[PDB]
Order: structure tokens, then sequence, then C-alpha cells
């Protein structure tokens, strides 16, 4: 509620007016990249820090936990990162095709029974809203550390006919150039179990 | 000894495939689909497959004759009347089939070949994939496991870029509820071992 709209600067309360335009709340036609399900927002502050050249706009459906995302964004001085309030079918309203360079999907809900499939980051319906923002001169960025959720996510982006040009099947021990652990990739480290790792681009 | 072995078995170990080309229902007998398997090896997994399934006929093929010896003894050791194998390369199967002959390929534990300049000798490299849609037409599928995470790792890529469906894709094949699952010699030994087996399924689009 009240501390967002005192940090308006980094949260905004309106993206929809933004659309076409966020090159103009950032200052500079620096590449956006977007992260769908933010969560406490060490990924993107992370990013923001490792490439000032990057603009990155994270969305959090959950106000409790985007106050501790803007929160982080504000520790690091990073000016390059805003967070949106917003769900994933509303991005088509906050973006115009080409505005957004990539997609990053970090440790997304799993919804692991069948009857709710459609609920998942990786379903083709969200796929579709990740191309409209993107056209086809997109990539997904996508880690998790489920075995269930990224077997099915392979399956989903071979299904809409997206190319695989990345995947690892044990992220840490493979040549990571600057990968920027998430919250939850930090926990799941420790316990040895596989973080799983994909790129997939539109076909040209 | 390897080749005298191989002709007391002829009627296991075909001496001359090429002949059956476009005829292998007359050599079973029956309708059934045909599933190969490329790379054999000791033949635990087309014995097993075999012995569960047998209403499909399977062929497995094997460079090696020294190791297609034990594949024949497995295959007569277990009184399966539904298995072949083929002493020839993955190159000759066009020779050896027509396109539709086969339903299925099984690749189990294929040879790595994890130097980027031996891309070309991995059998899910686009040249074999091209080699199983000859044989297979466009109703085919590969079924695919192995413990190496470089080859998985880029099998996926090739399948993706040569424009594949993937329907079925485990990383933790034995944590996985897989009904009938038939071990490999390999596979076996790997299983113990807490290290996971990656199973893809991939198809022809339509
Ligand atoms: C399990 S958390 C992972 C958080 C963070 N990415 C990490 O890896 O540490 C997944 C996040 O996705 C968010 N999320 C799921 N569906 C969403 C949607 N449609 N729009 C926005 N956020 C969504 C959830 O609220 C949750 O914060
Ligand atoms: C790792 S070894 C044995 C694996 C065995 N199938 C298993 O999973 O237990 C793979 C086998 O494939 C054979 N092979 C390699 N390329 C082949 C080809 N083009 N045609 C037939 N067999 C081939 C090798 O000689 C070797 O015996």
């Amino acid at each position: 509620d009240d501390f967002l709209a005192e940090n308006a600067d980094i949260a905004i309360s309106n993206p929809a007016d933004y659309k076409g335009k966020w090159n103009t709340v950032f200052g500079n036609d620096n590449p956006i990249h977007i992260e769908v399900g933010t969560g406490k927002g060490q990924f993107i502050s992370g990013m923001a820090k490792q490439n000032p050249d990057i603009n990155y706009i994270g969305i959090e459906l959950f106000k409790s936990v985007i106050v501790t995302a803007v929160q982080k964004v504000k520790d690091s001085e990073a000016q390059n990162v805003k967070l949106l309030n917003i769900d994933a079918d509303t991005l088509t309203d906050v973006f115009e095709p080409g505005e957004v360079k990539r997609v990053y999907l970090n440790f997304s809900d799993p919804w692991p029974k069948k009857r709710h499939e459609k609920r998942r980051l990786t379903y083709s319906h969200f796929l579709k809203k990740y191309e409209e923002v993107m056209g086809k001169g997109g990539s997904i960025h996508f880690k998790t550390d489920n075995r269930g959720l990224f077997e099915y996510s392979l399956k989903s982006f071979s299904e809409y006919g997206l190319l695989l040009t990345y995947v690892s099947l044990d992220l840490h021990n493979s040549n990571l150039e600057g990968n920027i652990m998430t919250e939850y990739e930090e926990k799941f480290s420790a316990l040895g179990q596989p973080i799983y790792r994909a790129e997939v681009e539109w076909r040209t």
C-alpha cells in the first residue's frame, strides 16, 4: 500500500501509461529485459548492478514481496530497474511489440497437477504474451530447480516451435559467466539438487 | 571366432540385411510394428523389450561384432522370436529399410563424443536424424536414454534445431513412474550411483 506510493519512482503505480514510452522512463534506448515473478528481487538487483547498460523491469503479483524487492533496488543504487505490481496477462497492456528484448523466468510456480497447467508461466498462453511484447527478436531465459516444471517447460517450448539455443541440467557445475543467483537459487544450491537453465528464441 | 558364431546363428544375426528391404514383415511372419535400436551393445535392453512386448518386432544394430556376439547369445538365451540383430552402421539403415518400415528408433547410452570436432559421430546429430526420418517417414518417434549430461544437453538442442517435437522428457528416470522401463546393461550400473538417467521422446511435426 503506502511505502510503494512513497517510492513511486522505483514502483510504477500506472504502467499502462508508459506503453511504447518505457525509454523515456529510463532516459536511454538501452535494451529492456523484464522478469516475470521477481519475488524479493535479489536477481533483478544483481543483474542491474552487473549490466548498467541494460534496463530491467520486474513484475510481481504480490505487493507483500514486491515491497522487499523495492527495498533491495533502493539499497543497491541501480537506476536501471523498475518494478510493476501486475499480472503476466496485463503485459500486452504495458508494452508494445519489440519494446521488450528478453524475458527472464526464475523458479516460477510449478502448479504440478494437470488441471492447473494454464497457471504455469511457461504455458503456451504466456509464451504468446512474451511474443506479443518481444515480437520475434526476443529470448526467454529460464532457471528452476523443479524437475517437473522444467520437463513440462521443455515440451511447452518445443510444442510452441521455439528454438532451444542453451540448456544446462546442472547449472552450478556449468561454466557460468556472471550468473546472478535468485533467492530460491541460493537455498537449493546448498542441497546439491541441480538447477535447470534454458534459453529459447523464436525461429527466423 | 565371432564371424563363425554369427554364421551358425544366421537366423538371429542376418548376414545380408539389404536383401529384406521392404520385406521385413516376411522375416517376422506378421505386420506387428518394427522398432529398431541403434547401438544395441550386449543386448540386455532389446531382449527385455522383446520378452515384454511380443506384439512388437525388434531389430538391434551394432557396429562391433565383438559385442553383437553377446547380444545374439542373450536373444538365444531368452527364446524371444520377435528379435533380429544386424552388424551394420547407422549410415546403412536406408540401404536396409524403406520409408515407414521402421515405426520407432531407440537410442541407449550412445557414444557422447564430447569434443566439438566429433559432433558428427554423435547418433543424435542432424545427419543421423535425417537417416531415422528416411526409414520412419514422419510418423516415427525416437526413444532416448543416457546418463551423460553433455550428450543429453546437446541432443535436446539437436532435436530442437531439426524441428522435432519433444513429447516426453525425464531428468531423473529412476525417480519417475516408468511402467515397464527395461534397463540397459549401462543403465543398471548407473542406477545404483545417485547419477540421474535422462530420457526423451521426440516425434516429427505433422
Ligand atoms: C517461487 S517464487 C520465485 C521468486 C524469485 N524469482 C526467486 O527465484 O527467488 C515465484 C514468483 O512468481 C510470482 N508469480 C507467479 N505468477 C505470476 C504472475 N502471473 N504475475 C506475476 N508474478 C507472478 C509469484 O508471486 C512468486 O513471487
Ligand atoms: C555405450 S556403447 C553400449 C551402450 C548400450 N546400448 C547400453 O546402453 O547399455 C554404445 C554402442 O553403440 C555402438 N555404435 C556406435 N555407433 C554405432 C552405429 N553407427 N551403428 C551401430 N552401433 C553403433 C558402439 O559401438 C557401442 O557398442
